[PDB]
């Protein structure tokens, strides 16, 4: 499931895209005023956003000269991470269910091959009285 | 099983270290710097991260200077104890919420059990009357 993973993976990968849009709005929809260099265009912002999520090598004069401006940094990362976890958990969650009904598929080819046993066996003598 | 948990504990606690070894990285990243007794090395951080999710009341000894030292050093801590608390929530809540549809179909599944007999009772039956007929 090379094409479980890529339906998946593909609404995954839209989600983020939502989530961190979102926050790309909030985020030049407040500091794009004072900070357009870096947030600026959305898309811009949004990148800045990730690359705060990804911490490669801004935050302290954006919150030097906006104060409380943690209260959209903190909640926004906590969501993403969140989000990034949630997806984890269910997956395993999801998976040690999955693994949980895999006795029961092995004794359901036992029936559904010894049925056909029987099947081939009846015919095989039916079929031996013409 | 015995194996449902082995391969599900194992990713399990893959995760918590990812989490807890994330938090380790920024831990260290930003207070290494002037405490380095015990958030120095990566994990010495991720020690005391985890020494402060246990509670083992040394965690009372080690936040209040470095919130003193730095300030707005809450800003890490509380958060990155949410997401670790999250998890651990999401994880059982998970299994919880994923257990109560394995109990709404078994109902179903000793219904199966049924056909799944009565059919190889006919099989039988129908074969033992035909190896009678030569």
């Amino acid at each position: 499931g090379f094409i479980t993973a890529l339906p998946g993976m593909a609404s995954v990968f839209l989600l983020m895209t939502i989530i961190f849009y979102i926050g790309a709005v909030i985020a030049t929809k407040l500091f794009a005023a004072s900070f357009p260099d870096w947030f600026g265009d959305l898309g811009l912002s949004a990148y800045t956003l990730f690359q705060i999520m990804t911490l490669d090598d801004i935050v302290r004069p954006v919150m030097q000269v906006y104060p409380y401006a943690w209260l959209f940094f903190v909640p926004f990362i906590m969501i993403t991470t969140f989000a990034v976890v949630n997806l984890l958990v269910g997956l395993i969650v999801n998976s040690m269910q999955d693994a949980h009904h895999a006795e029961d598929g092995e004794r359901t080819d036992a029936y559904r091959d010894e049925v056909l046993a029987r099947l081939e066996q009846i015919d095989q003598r039916l079929n031996a009285l013409g």
